[PDB]
């Protein structure tokens, strides 16, 4: 199944190098002029999106009215959300760096996470568009044996669950 997920528009916390999950921070300047260069870029087809603002925002700025489903939200860092990434305990940092075994106080784990973002991409009956998050989109490029770092507001389209399509960013 053709699907195309987009990581949102960065945000403050990018620059900043802090763990963002379900903080709900808005979009930067850059990161809104990000979602623009999507529109056009970006093929016709029914669209998905975390209901976080900085990925709705995107989607409207790339041109879309998604479908909102909480399913597509980054992974719920509890106790961990806005901590630098600097100073997270090494342990931590193997299990974020590894993708396996991270169980935040307070927040989601990240075989819950998979769990969660793999239910609803089976879901999909149809090509479709997905706004989504870093962490999501690290998830999916992960399972399919790849790198799963992308860039803000770039997208990479899939065949699911079989292998990646191509890697889109803008300048």
């Amino acid at each position: 199944m053709e699907l195309w997920l987009v990581r949102h528009g960065e945000t403050l916390w990018n620059r900043e190098g802090r763990l963002l999950g379900w903080t709900d921070l808005p979009l930067t300047a850059e990161g809104e002029a990000q979602a623009r260069r999507l529109k056009g870029a970006l093929p016709s087809l029914p669209a998905f999106s975390s209901d976080l603002l900085r990925a709705r925002r995107t989607a409207e700025l790339a041109g879309f009215s998604p479908r909102l489903y909480p399913e597509l939200r980054e992974i719920h860092f509890g106790a961990l959300e806005g901590a630098l990434w600097e100073t997270l305990d090494p342990r931590y940092k193997e299990a974020l760096l590894r993708f396996q075994g991270f169980h935040p106080p307070g927040g989601e784990s990240l075989s819950a996470f998979q769990e969660r973002v793999f239910r609803f991409m089976e879901g999909l009956k149809a090509p479709a568009v997905l706004f989504t998050h870093g962490g999501v989109v690290r998830a999916v490029l992960r399972a399919l044996g790849e790198d799963g770092l992308v860039p803000p507001g770039s997208a990479v389209a899939v065949d699911w669950p079989r292998r990646v399509l191509v890697r889109l960013a803008l300048d």
